């Protein structure tokens, strides 16, 4: 029922799971829309449902439990290529907030809450086409939740606006990312 780290289609939903080979994640793709991972002194891993390629308008529904103990997001997340952008949309976290650090620019609101907005650079990590440096695009939801509905369009216009330039959608997911942290989720995507 469980799978090691791979992409394909699970009853109509793209998913992706992705882990640094440290051990202690469980995932488990579920019906429908469905995903749970279970995560025990993880390293780093990413997992969850959606669609290959995301759109820049989608109206995303979620809705689950995520209970994380240590660094984990909670997040609508994906790529887009050319430029290759890595994009969150984050709705929780655990004890790190992934914009600590970085320099904000802007603020927009939506689906009931203001989320402030930020870049920060990965550079020579790993990466969707190969070791690459490259931008990632954030929005950080003031007011956490684990269900709700995420109007993508008001993300990506934001981040137009500032300058923040999306190329071509590559996959598109509501994910759950822990970094060396245990934890558990289950969530449904539509």
């Amino acid at each position: 029922q469980t799978i090691q780290p791979g992409t394909g289609y699970n009853n109509g939903y793209f998913y992706s799971y992705w882990n640094d080979g440290h051990g202690g994640v469980t995932y488990t793709n579920g019906p429908g829309g469905q995903f749970s991972v279970n995560w025990s002194n993880s390293g780093n891993f990413v997992g969850g449902k959606g669609w290959q390629p995301g759109t820049k308008n989608k109206v995303i529904n979620f809705s689950g439990s995520y209970n994380p103990n240590g660094n984990s997001y909670l997040s609508v997340y994906g790529w887009s290529r050319n430029p290759l952008i890595e994009y969150y949309i984050v709705e929780n976290f655990g004890t790190y907030n992934p914009s600590t650090g970085a320099t904000k620019l802007g603020e927009v609101t939506s689906d009931g809450s203001v989320y402030d907005i930020y870049r920060t650079q990965r550079v020579n990590q790993p990466s969707i086409i190969g070791t690459a440096t490259f931008y990632q695009y954030w929005s950080v939801r003031r007011n956490h939740r684990s269900s709700g509905s995420v109007n993508t369009a008001n993300h990506f216009n934001a981040w137009a606006q500032q300058g923040l330039t999306l190329g071509t959608m590559d996959y598109q997911i509501v994910a759950v990312e822990g970094y060396f942290s245990s934890g558990s989720a289950s969530i449904t995507v539509s």
